[PDB]
């Protein structure tokens, strides 16, 4: 099995969408030997569910989110083949957390598929509405497909 882990700062807005979109993306491609999970850098929301705006955004697109927030752990860097951050702050945090020489490949999700200017998946939490969740969703749809096609399907 190949294992993919989506990471964002709190695991209530961005990475649960990326996790759900990746699973949906694998399903449409009939790729069955890839497991997907998500987790948080920080611990504020551990035990909670995704942001209501993330849940509603996925529903809008016929997807469901039943994920429970957990925090990343060091053994993640030995269990997962691919660990994805959403933005450059994510990448810095993952770099400092990864045990040197651990097997996980650290990638930023938007380096796949998107144009350069659209590669950062921005934290939507502090906006009023859910527009920032929809754009994260659109980005994940493009990025996840491209990653799957290049790296997972060769």
């Amino acid at each position: 099995v190949r294992k993919v882990l989506m990471i964002c700062l709190g695991n209530i807005c961005r990475s649960p969408i990326a996790e759900v979109v990746m699973v949906d993306t694998l399903e449409k491609a009939n790729v069955k030997d890839v497991e997907v999970d998500s987790a948080a850098i920080g611990g504020w929301h551990v035990g909670n569910r995704a942001d209501p705006r993330a849940i509603s955004t996925l529903q809008k697109h016929g997807l469901k989110c039943t994920h429970i927030v957990r925090q990343i752990r060091k053994q993640d860097f030995s269990e997962f083949d691919y660990i994805f951050g959403m933005d450059e702050d994510n990448m810095s945090e993952l770099r400092r957390l990864a045990p040197k020489g651990s097997k996980a490949e650290l990638l930023m999700l938007g380096d796949f598929g998107l144009e350069k200017k659209n590669r950062i998946i921005e934290d939507p939490y502090y906006e009023r509405g859910a527009e920032g969740f929809e754009t994260a969703y659109q980005q994940c749809v493009v990025a996840c497909a491209a990653f799957m096609k290049e790296r997972l399907q060769k």
